[PDB]
């Protein structure tokens, strides 16, 4: 479980893995990036991390309620209020499943909610386990969920609000490369989605499998590159021994 | 707090940061790499991570006991037994400080113990919070303590049992570069030590400050390198949008 | 005790064994697949694993309550809510039988709940011992209960959301074949049920006995096949000795 | 962690994975198959599963003690007594590391010990977590450690005391194939060793990596085979719906 | 103490011995089969096994409470709920007699509860020492309490859901014959009751004494039969010596 | 696990199953009947039941010690002393494997030891979990180990000191028939041995597999016989309803 | 200490000795049969055996509490509940006197509680040292406390539910005769009470002393009778020598 | 288990039952009266009670040692010394079987040793569980083992040193009658032996089975007699109600 989202000058980029702890000796693939919207009016993306049961219930309720007269991700007036609604829904799920039977088992999960509603700029929020949230800004234009330390440095180094979408996406992919190599809890397939500021369309998004030609290639290249740079770095002076 | 140690064909390489959480609003510099030994007979290095009070007490008792007739890091017959002694000492410290007054505060810490005693190969162990330990091997030739996910990938990618010492050290430094950029809890100065297999001398080791010419240079180079490789990676195919 | 359920493009497939630990020196046959519904409106299937007393009580209450004005598997508005109801009922049963008299004996059990209610797609959930549940998806389209590691690989290898029902069923049967050979706790007769997406009928389902001509045949074939493939695999090179 | 050993008419075959849980967020490669002996006099193989710290300590002490006047794997008069010595050593390690500091953490591990000493037949034992052990026989000629249910069926189906070594090894590899696909805690490289009855030599053994041409090939073949056989199985009769 | 109960297509059959361990050097006769009901409305039978004191208290309270406005075996809406009530009552009794004074003495007992209440089919449950219970089904149509292994085989071999009552009873009697011969803790008189599906009458039931003409006769016949069959079985081939 | 041994006027008969609990989810085949002796001088048979590890170790030590100058099953002056030696050996094995590591796991096992040594009559003993033993006599001429209640009645009914060997063996086989049908922990193959009083030869003994023509036949006959006798028994009189 | 009670068709009969171990070298007379009740409403009898201090304290508290608003032997709704109250009281007494000071001394005692309360049949219970109790029934119509084996046979032989009260009493007296002759811990005076079913009066009861004309007479007669019968029995045949 | 022995003016009489607790759910027949001697020189009888394993071992060793140059029941100079030897042998057996493996299980047993050695009068001893013994005398001419309270009164009443043998034997038989009726742990067949003072022959002794004409007859008579005497006893006076 590792998710990244970026809010940049030209729009939004989202990327999630799929490897999921679904119980003991049951590790499995589950989509962690979900889209919602009405074409020409709004796009909203939700990413998930943490307890599967909880996050599934949250997503499921959001879907059921879309087709119902009352508060829903389709009628909510701002990305902020969408984020609040997701949190609100999370609280509701935690209230029901909590009891003596759950015991000490850890039901918490976290989310990212981003997108654009007609008449206001695109936005991106992250909701924490405890249900309070923060918003990405130009100074801090990307947010992560899950097992994210491994792939943070490459984003810190290169990403900024002005990074174009194609490059941000590339950058995200390198993030996943390192993460996947160093931590088995994170794993393919990946799910990506790029959204263009003011387009107000629902992009189809794209899934990166084990076989993906492009992703295989940039991984091979990135390895060769790092190995090269390392050998061509200078030796430490006398002093260091 | 981030420490790395490597046990390679040609010897051992150790590196630690110094930034330490010593209470609220009191972040400070403390050495996390300590050496012990008698020239021509043995070298032992201990690195620390976790609770400052605990680790300090452990190190302090190991030093006091060196100058005393009984079990000590200078008479212990093997690196294994040295590791065991450190652990033994840790248990002793935890027993004394534990009480109602400590309450729920977290007194645990972890260590690495590596080196060489005359008449057997060099070795490297890591002691866990709970006092049990593991040994580095050719298949898993480096071990980390502290805040280590950020700088793990570069080691996973490039380091192997056969990597020479000068290159392993270099590799470690890049590990610290990324870590420092992405996590404030980790910070300079760094303390390094390189030990040559069968030398049985106590290297002086070296401290890398903010001002270090060499470290500044390889950071600047590494940045330029990464930035280059990133721009010269190919674009995603049509399919990805 | 081994149960499998699959949620595929064309519908649902369920399969359970019947061998049951009913106490010490009392191993016995009990159905572990139960159906509910009203023709033209809904089909729901519940499978059971774990403590017999507990699961029986749960099923029994669900049956009694069907014929009663209030929450029941026949009036519940979605497969989700059905799953929730089963869980709710489980909690109720655990509460009552728990006491000093039970002592340390393990009263937990698990369930699968799947089916289709008029006006929404078919769905499949698995409820864990602790009462929280997950939903099968296209990326993870089958779920297991009980003693399931033995027969997992064949499903992992061949089954996907798009697998047709007849082939999924066949696949399940091979899963049971391996399981039965390698673990005595699992045993015949088996109980199967196939449901076609949007049919909204209650299939009669089918019981596979010791004598079943078809199942005997595919077991014999599958053996011969495996034995053949193994002999016709190449020899390991020189290197391997 | 998955290990298999077979004691057959023509000798012994051993195979182990290397993926090891070494702490939280620290999964790593460690050899789990170790050899000992004097050429023309004896071969002994020890495989490990369970807690890394414990098993490492046991192996380490056995190695140190080989080079010492007293009970050791090189002077022990029978494979039985070797097994007993390993167990004896395990007890010793558990006694020392046990204390308040370990707490509720699970230090147990299991071993296989097999081989041949001059003047008696080859033998194979498995030591349980609790320190008691069993011997493989003609009726039960293979033994497993670790995560073994996934790959048990293929061994149950095909393996017997009279299976030749080359075919037993092949069989083991298919066992690992299924296991690796269905459980991420098991992983390459693998380590194999084949020993010929009465040879009294120390085979070098062989390591199967990710890249291995032969293993890659039989995996590809085995997949194609299974897929074929599945499509060419008959359809269930009318009765089954 | 040995009890059997069967739930068959045509109704229920119950049979119990009477020999009871009432303390040290005090073995005695106590009825272990009790009936309750209102003619034309319900029949319930309770059988007992285990601690005399505990089971007596349970039965005694059930009787007292029948003549009292509140939950009782006469008003309870289903055989299920009757079983639950018995269990509920058992818990109550165990709570009271438990203390330091009882010490380690074993107060547990088990029950069978079967019968029919107007408007639903007949049913049969068995309650375990720990208070949870199971229901007999067509696949497992008989249940035993007490010292039951001796007489199990004849029931396993011959009894099924479709066995008529007169034959099931006969079968039960042969079960008791073997048991009584092979285990002194079981002993006559026996108590039988046969109930016809949908009759809703309280059969008087019947006691089999030492002197019973019919039971004496079938025992004599059964012996002669077994002895005959044994002598007329063929001799083992050469091979067997 | 079910073993029987008989000491009759004409000699000894031994029979054991092979199904063995070797751990959780690991049920397997292991021989439970072992022979020892020198032709023309002695025959001794040992049967085992209970913990596999313990019984294997006992048997293994007895074998090793046979080929060694000191107390052994070949030099022991009487069947009594043989039994004592087996017990003695058992104590030795329990002493070693006992420790904190075993914990509460149950290491006990039981044995039968029977045979004949030149110059004295044949004899048969049974050793209990606690190491004390009894001897079979004319009044109690058979002894059982393991899961024996199921097949006791047929032996109680028919077997006496004067039963000839061929008929005793036949009787034993029927005992196994019933046991196997009613308890899964008991299972084929079976191992038999018949020894003729004063022959002083080592019979080869015989193994009964699943496929055995004779055993299959008498099982089929015995079923038919029982079914016949049951239908031809009279009906219970009026009185019984 | 020897007490008997019988529950017969026509009522109840109680009889107790009086010899009591009250400490070392202090054997003494204490009544062991106590009556309670309100004429025309209820009769309850309590007999005691075991530790004097304990039983006295129990009786004493029951008496004090009779004259107090709350649970007492006079308001309790059934003989069952009376028995439960006695047991309850016993627990209370054992709780208080238990401590380090008592040490290993044995404070346990047993009771019989029998009688009749208006509106339900007469009943008789026996409470065990541990506080659980049993009820006498038609099949087991008498119960004993204390040193009872000596006088059990005459009761087993002649007493049944239908035995009239005058004959039962006579039978009890012979029981005491044998007991007194064969065991010095039992001794006169005796205390009797006979109660007629449905009389609901408090009989005065009667004390049998050393001097009692009737008891002396039947003892003398019984001796003469036994001596006669013995001489007029036939001689053993030739065979017996 | 119930044994009696008498030492009278005219000789000795011994009688034992045979019912034996041989383990849980294994009650069986074993001889508890054993004879030894050389005609014209000595007769010794040993009776056993208590733990089967222990008493069997004792008897077995006494038999083996008879045929050996050293202390044995045939060379021992007095009945006293014979008794001492038995005790001595018991100690030896307890020493060997005692260990951690026996645990808390109760290995004790008791014996009677009686008979006559040329040149001194006949004698009779009883050995207690703790190995010290007593001798029967004219004032206390009979001794019992096992479950003996039931049949003590008839012996106390009628037996004296001067009772002739035929009458003492008869008396013993009545003792067994009552015991058997009132306690199931005691049971037939019985074993008797009568020895005539100064005869110095080994009587064959006699076994009383279920079918014995004489014993059946005196039981029937004794019942009728007791029943008669009881009905012919006078009624209690007015006073007693």
């Amino acid at each position: 479980t590792y998710c990244v989202a970026m809010h940049l000058a030209d729009g939004l980029v989202f990327a999630s893995d799929s490897r999921t702890n679904a119980g003991i000796d049951h590790i499995a693939t589950f989509r962690k990036l979900f889209t919602f919207g009405t074409p020409g009016e709004r796009l909203l993306v939700v990413q998930t991390a943490g307890n599967l049961a909880t996050s599934q219930s949250v997503i499921n309720l959001l879907q059921q309620r879309i087709r119902r007269d009352g508060a829903s991700l389709l009628n909510v007036p701002s990305v902020y209020d969408a984020t609040a609604l997701v949190a609100e829904t999370t609280r509701e799920v935690m209230a029901r499943d909590s009891g003596n039977l759950a015991g000490n088992t850890d039901l918490s999960c976290s989310f990212m909610v981003g997108g654009q509603i007609a008449g206001g700029p695109p936005a991106l929020y992250s909701i924490y386990p405890q249900g309070n949230f923060i918003q990405a800004t130009p100074d801090t234009p990307f947010l992560q969920l899950g097992e994210s330390k491994y792939g943070k440095p490459i984003l810190d180094r290169n990403l900024t609000f002005d990074t174009p979408l194609e490059q941000a996406l590339r950058c995200a992919l390198v993030s996943f490369d390192s993460t996947i190599r160093s931590n088995l809890s994170v794993g393919m397939p990946l799910d990506l989605l790029v959204y263009h500021r003011d387009s107000l369309i629902l992009p189809e998004g794209y899934r990166v499998t084990e076989d993906d030609a492009y992703f295989s290639a940039i991984r091979r290249q990135w390895s060769a590159g790092l190995h090269d740079m390392l050998e061509r770095l200078p030796s430490p002076p006398s002093a260091y021994n």
